[PDB]
């Protein structure tokens, strides 16, 4: 299934630039689904409130980073939404 030795790692720096984490066991196979996952276990941020860029290009979901070609030790820029409003199932 899903082979790779070694593993993929990248660096979520906030738009602003006040905190930068460092996610790690990414494929370059691996979707982005899975990935903002991540970054919602350690901001603690839904996947729809966080947004990811790249390149000054709003990364997509769904797709896999082979799809964008991503590299290994890319920075993406990490901008969350506020309340926005008690909104709520």
């Amino acid at each position: 299934g899903s082979s790779g030795s070694s593993g993929m790692w990248i660096q979520v720096r906030t738009i602003d630039g006040s905190k930068t984490c460092t996610i790690e066991d990414v494929s370059r196979k691996a979707t982005i689904e899975e990935l903002r996952e991540r970054v919602w276990a350690l901001f603690d941020v839904r996947p729809e409130c966080q947004r990811l860029f790249y390149r000054g290009k709003q990364l997509e979901n769904g797709y896999t980073l082979f799809d964008y070609d991503v590299g290994l030790n890319d920075i993406i820029q990490l901008l969350v939404r506020p309340d926005s409003g008690p909104s709520s199932g």
